[PDB]
C-alpha cells in the first residue's frame, strides 16, 4: 500500500569510486575495462576485466574487515557512502527494528574458499587456515559483514540470483516496506574479482578472448563482432526507504520505484528464453502510466542473450521502444554486483538528464535494426526509467523508476 | 491478507531419506550421526557429521544433474517428494506464472568451487574445468537447478542466511502469497557435506572434538559437556499455499503459517546477542490467540549459543514456557538446510501428536533449570509449534504453525 522511493547511493565500479567519477565515465563514454596479467598468468584464455582501481587497505577498521572477503568489502564502502548521501544519523538507523538490509552476490568468495582449502592441505592444516574464512566464504557474507558493524536491527538476509542478485535485493527492499514491516532497508551487493572464480566462466566460453589486446574494445553490446562478456567486480548499495518517512526527515529523493518484475523462464540453464524476459518486464509495467523514456538492458555482449533481450523488448513495445544503451560495455559485467550498480548508473541518469552511450558498436547487429540505441552521449529530459537483470538458471528481474512529482 | 498454509513436504537427512524414516526416528530418538574418515583423513579434529544416508546415483535425470552439486540434488530430490505429497501434477504447477520457488543454500558448493580451482592449476586447464562449475558452485545453484527442470515460471530464487537460510526461504514464500503475487511457492534449501566446507569450522573451534569414539553422543544440546556442533548435510523442501487455493483443490493440510519472524542482532559476527531472538520470537508470535505447545530450537549444542537462546526463551515466556526439545542433538546442524528440515520435524510432531527428545543430556547445564525441556518421546495434542533459527552474522528467524480449524 506504501510507496517507495530511493534517497540515497553509494558505489565502487570499474568506472569510478564514488557516483561523482561514475557521473564522469557515463557522460564521457569512458571504458573501465584493463588488461588483467592475473588473469593470464592463471591460464585463461580471456585477459580483460573491469576491475576497481582503488586500494582498500585500512578503509575498513581492523577489527571489522577480519570477517570480510572484497565482495563485503566492496558493499560495505559502498554503503558508507549511501548512508551520508541519504543523511542518515547513527541514532536514526541504528538499533532500530524498522530498518534493515537485503544485500547478496552471486558467488560469495571463490578465493577465500580455495584459500582455505589449500591452506588445510598444507603441513600447517588447520593452523593455516585460521578462523575467518566461514564468514568471507559464506554465501550470505555480504549481509551479515555489514548488518553487524552497522548495527542493523531489521531484516538481514542476501537473496542470490546469479546476474540478477542485486535487482531481486532492491525488489525484495520494496516489498518489505509496502508490507509496513520496514520503514528503511538498505539494499544492493557486491562481488570480488579473481581468477579463482573467473576461470570457470571461461571455461564454459562465456568470457571475451578475441580483443585482449584492446582492452577497451572487448565489451561491445549489439557489435555484430561481440564474443562474450567481460567479467568485473564492485559493490553497490542504494537507500530504499517507504514515502512519508522520506518525506518527514526533509529526504533528498531521487525516485520512487513503481514497478518491479521477478519471473522465471523454466527452460534452459545458461541462456534466456526472451519469454520470461516478456513476462518481467510487463509485470515491472503494471500501473504504470507514463511511458518508458529509457531502458539500461541487461546486455552482456554475449551473441545469444543480446538479441533474445532486443526481442523480448519489441514484443513488450511495439512500435513504441523506449531509448536503449547497454552500459556494460563500458563498465563489464560485475554479476551479483551488476543490478544494484546499474540502477543507480539509471538514478544518475534520471536525475542529471542524459543517456548513457552504448559504446564499441562498429557494425550495429542486423536483429537491433530499427531500435533507438544510443551511441552518443544525449542530454534529455527523462521521467520514467527501466532496468533489465537476467541471471543463469532463467530468473529475471525488471525495476521501473520514475521522477516524483514536483 | 491472504492466510497461507503448507501442503505438502520432502526430505532428505541424517536422519531418515523421505518424511517415514524421519517420523520413525524422531519418535526413537535415533541418532544419524555416524564417524567420517573422509573428515579424519582432510587432518580435521572433528570426525563425525551426520551424513546421508542414500545413494543418489540415477536418481535425476543425466541432463539434468550435470548442472548440480549435492546441495542442489538433496533439494531436487525433496521438492520430488514434495510434488508428490502435495498431490500436484505437471499442469498444476509447470509453466504457471503464480507458482515459485525460493530455495538456497549457506555455503554454495566448496567442493565444486574447489575442484575448478583444481582442474585449473593442472595439465588440462580450463579442459579440466568444464562447463558446469558455474551453476554448480554459484551461490543460487539450489534454485536456479531447480526453477529450470520444474518448469517454474513464478519467483525464482535464493535467500542465503548461514543456519537460517531455508527458514527466511519460507519466510519470503509466505509473503510472497501474502503479496498476493503468487498461489504457491516450494520453499525450502539444500547443503552438502564435505570436508572442503567442514573443515572451515573446525579452523574456527565450532566443531565438536572430544566425542569422536562415540558419534552419536556427540551432538548434546543443553548437555554440561557439549563442545561445538557436529556438521551435517541433506535438504528439505515445503510446499507453501494459499489457503483458499488449497481448498479449492482438495489438498491435504498440514497447518497454516500463522507467524513470522526475521530481525538482527547488529552485534556478534560469530555469537547470538539474545536480544536479537527475543524480537524474533515477539515478532512471530504477534497476533497469534493460541500459546505455544512446543518450541523445536536452534540449539546446536554450542557452549554460548545453546544458552543464550534458552535466556531469550526464559525472557519471552517467563515461568509458562512451551515444551522444549534440539533435534539438533539426533540430527547434527544441516546449516542451510536446517530451517526447513526442522519446520518439517516440527510439522510431523503436529501432524502426529508427539514431542520428539532432546538426546545425550547426561547433565543438565544449569541455566537451563526451570524450563520445560523434554527428554524423553512424549505423546501430546499439539496445536501450536515453533521453530527458532539463528545464523552468523547475527540474523535471526522465527516461525510459528498451527493447525487448521478441523
Ligand atoms: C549471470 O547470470 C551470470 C552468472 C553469475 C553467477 C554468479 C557468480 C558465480 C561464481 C561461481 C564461481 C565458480
Ligand atoms: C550457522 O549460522 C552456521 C554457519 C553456516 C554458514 C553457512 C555455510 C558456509 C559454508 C561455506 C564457508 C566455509
Amino acid at each position: 500500500m506504501k510507496r517507495v522511493v530511493i534517497t540515497g547511493l553509494g558505489i565502487v565500479s570499474s568506472i569510478g569510486n564514488n557516483q561523482q567519477e561514475v557521473l564522469a565515465s557515463l557522460r564521457e563514454g569512458r571504458s573501465g575495462i584493463t588488461f588483467s596479467q592475473e588473469l593470464k598468468d592463471s591460464g585463461m584464455r580471456s585477459h580483460v576485466w573491469g576491475n576497481v582501481k582503488l586500494d582498500t587497505t585500512g578503509l575498513i577498521d581492523r577489527k571489522v574487515v577480519r570477517f570480510m572477503s572484497d565482495a563485503s568489502i566492496y558493499a560495505f564502502l559502498s554503503m558508507e557512502q549511501a548512508i551520508a548521501d541519504a543523511g542518515l544519523s547513527p541514532e536514526a538507523y541504528q538499533n532500530n527494528p524498522r530498518v534493515g538490509l537485503i544485500a547478496g552476490s552471486g558467488g560469495g568468495s571463490p578465493r577465500f574458499q580455495v584459500f582455505g582449502a589449500d591452506a588445510m592441505r598444507g603441513p600447517r592444516g588447520l593452523k593455516a587456515v585460521g578462523p575467518y574464512v566461514v564468514t568471507k566464504a559464506m554465501a550470505s557474507g555480504v549481509s551479515a559483514c555489514l548488518a553487524t558493524p552497522f548495527k542493523i536491527h531489521g531484516v538481514n538476509y542476501s537473496i542470490s540470483s546469479a546476474s540478477a542478485t542485486s535487482a531481486h535485493c532492491i525488489g525484495n527492499a520494496v516489498e518489505q516496506i509496502q508490507l509496513g514491516k520496514q520503514d528503511i532497508v538498505f539494499a544492493g551487493g557486491g562481488e570480488e574479482l579473481c581468477w579463482e572464480m573467473a576461470c570457470e566462466f571461461d571455461a564454459m566460453g562465456a568470457l571475451s578472448t578475441k580483443y585482449n589486446d584492446t582492452p577497451e574494445k572487448a565489451s561491445r553490446t549489439y557489435d555484430a563482432h561481440r564474443d562474450g562478456f567481460v567479467i568485473a567486480g564492485g559493490g553497490g548499495m542504494v537507500v530504499v526507504e517507504e514515502l512519508e518517512h522520506a518525506l518527514a526527515r526533509g529526504a533528498h529523493i531521487y525516485a520512487e520505484i513503481v514497478g518491479y518484475g521477478a519471473t522465471s523462464d523454466g527452460a534452459d540453464m545458461v541462456a534466456p528464453s526472451g519469454e520470461g524476459a516478456v513476462r518481467c518486464m510487463k509485470m515491472a509495467m503494471h500501473g504504470v502510466d507514463t511511458p518508458i523514456d529509457y531502458l539500461n538492458s541487461h546486455g552482456t555482449s554475449t551473441p545469444v542473450g543480446d538479441v533474445k533481450e532486443l526481442a523480448a523488448i519489441r514484443e513488450v513495445f511495439g512500435d513504441k521502444s523506449p531509448a536503449i544503451s547497454a552500459t556494460k560495455a563500458m563498465t563489464g559485467h560485475s554479476l551479483g554486483a551488476a543490478g544494484v550498480q546499474e540502477a543507480i548508473y539509471s538514478l544518475l541518469m534520471l536525475e542529471h538528464g542524459f543517456i548513457a552511450p552504448s559504446i564499441n558498436i562498429e557494425e550495429l547487429d542486423e536483429q537491433a535494426a530499427g531500435l533507438n540505441i544510443v551511441t552518443e552521449t544525449t542530454d534529455r529530459e527523462l521521467t520514467t526509467v527501466m532496468s533489465n537483470s537476467f541471471g543463469f538458471g532463467g530468473t529475471n528481474a525488471t525495476l521501473v523508476m520514475r521522477k516524483l512529482k514536483d
